[PDB]
């Protein structure tokens, strides 16, 4: 098990860098604009393979000439698409950022293409004995749970030295998602599904979500600017001051930067304490760079 | 492939990719939100023309600024769908391919814009020199890059200097935007288009007082045309006779996006065949009428 799986969305993100965020009705000019391939699991992806990480990603992918930049992307960077499940019903999603180059701020307007999801059908022709690591990037909850109880029943019939380690992340405040809480021995809550519940931080996000987790599973909360927060089976609340850059100019998949870090040193056997300081260190140096190149 | 001598119109201008996103509000700084509907578009005035001509019948060819790269292969690919010979395009070193992103709001109509930027440089009169002429019968220049428009349209005029009256090459310059560098293109070409826009930012309130204000500006023999929306279009030649074509409106107005690029396509495909100036202004406004209620230009013929 040498590899580390990413189950989840691939987007061509069509980026515009602006100075100032535009006002509604006005017409701004953009300083420089670039296509990069998105997705939280794409993006995960990128960084893991940035930090010398063998991964596969798995997402729906619809041919097309934006599949050939987006497969050409994940190629340079060594990232195997052999486990895509390409689609004929459908375009591939892309996203149109404006990245607000004072603050590094990023706003996506997404177009999901309503393309098939990956089903636990897709999941079922995977040969989960590469892997060391499987990532679930919170879409189909109910198909993904099909997913989730597959790895549980191949773990059972392994031993404890050749076991999948599996991380779920809950990034939209979406109520079928909950479920998966829930499902694997690290549980990613967003920021954003946090403040939906009334936790108006990551301490209280965590004491109040830890229940909604499996036994021994390990809940994270990154707060942005606030640095992370995790919660074990402990009961020992863990803190990362964040690694803010002085210049914040790019924070779009920061929080996939932050993610991928944490999955990559726990993968290495890290503490949970210097994942969450890595997840910080890396995701920081992110938001000073423009793109993934330079972080490492 | 072989071009037959004098059979194209050209049309020297903008190509960009507009992005087009309808939302159910406007988005708020540091949000992921989920659109209604994404359309991607080629946009540009010089561009929407040559696709215009193309559906007129028209051979037509589009000489712009584009970089290599995968937004130059959506809008080739596109130029192409629409029967646009692309062989003059002037395939740049540095810059990216013009991209406009375009926000709809849902609940009042406003469209926020995220223009294109500066990075790619404009055609040059170094760029237009290497083009043999000889293939077109007609050419259009958008009005942008001023001082270097001007030495093309120099060289058009040379070229014509020493060409029979039947093998002259007719022109054609539209002054759409209100930057200062632009109203010296007013001096060039046989027809001259000017906006709305244009003539509102230099004082006038209607086409005829724009029309009657600037023909001093134009060459001896020069069309001065001017389109004002719902009010219909004038042109005025050298005879000082001011015409008139009303608007053709459509049952309910769709997209106007694209309309005048219609307009000035028609009224210079119109005179292209051989029609007179009257003709050729209500064929703009017929044209640009139909164009109006329907999404794109698909079915404008
Ligand atoms: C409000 C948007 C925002 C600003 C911002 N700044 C930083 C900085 F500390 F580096 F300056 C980080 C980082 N790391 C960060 N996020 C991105 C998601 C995250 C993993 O929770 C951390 C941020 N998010
Ligand atoms: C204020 C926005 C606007 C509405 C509108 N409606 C029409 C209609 F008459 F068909 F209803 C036309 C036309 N033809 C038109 N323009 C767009 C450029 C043009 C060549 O001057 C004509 C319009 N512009
Ligand atoms: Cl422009």
């Amino acid at each position: 098990g040498s590899q580390i799986l990413c189950v989840g969305l691939v987007v061509l993100d069509v980026i515009s860098l602006v100075d100032k965020y535009p006002k509604e009705d006005s017409e701004i000019r953009c300083l420089s604009q670039r296509w990069q391939r998105g997705g939280n699991a794409s993006n995960s992806c990128t960084v893991l393979s940035l930090l010398g990480a063998p991964c596969a990603f798995m997402g729906s992918m619809a041919p097309g000439h934006v599949a050939d930049f987006l497969v050409a992307d994940f190629r340079r960077r060594g990232v195997d698409v052999s486990q895509v499940a390409w689609q004929s019903k459908g375009d591939t999603p892309s996203s149109c950022c404006i990245i607000n180059n004072s603050n590094g701020n990023r706003t996506i307007v997404l177009h999901d293409t309503s393309l098939p999801d990956v089903s636990a059908t897709d999941f079922e022709k995977v040969d989960l004995t590469q892997f060391k690591w499987i990532h679930i990037e919170g879409r189909n909850a109910s198909e993904q749970v099909k997913m989730l109880q597959r790895i549980d029943a191949h773990n059972t019939r392994q031993p404890p030295e050749q076991k999948i380690r599996v991380s779920v992340e809950v990034e939209k405040p979406r109520e079928e998602l909950f479920q998966l809480f829930g499902y694997g021995d690290v549980v990613f809550v967003s920021k954003d599904v946090a403040k939906h519940l009334g936790f108006q931080s990551a301490e209280e996000a965590l004491r109040g979500l830890y229940g909604r987790v499996r036994k021994g599973a390990v809940l994270v909360c990154a707060w942005a600017e606030e640095g992370a927060d995790a919660l074990g089976p402990d009961g020992k609340l863990l803190h990362s001051d964040a690694f803010p850059p002085p210049r914040v100019v790019d924070t779009l998949g920061a929080g996939d930067t932050f993610n991928a870090s944490v999955i990559f040193s726990l993968s290495q056997g890290r503490s949970v304490q210097e994942a969450l300081r890595f997840g910080c260190q890396v995701a920081g140096k992110k938001c000073g760079l423009q793109g993934f190149d330079g972080i490492v």
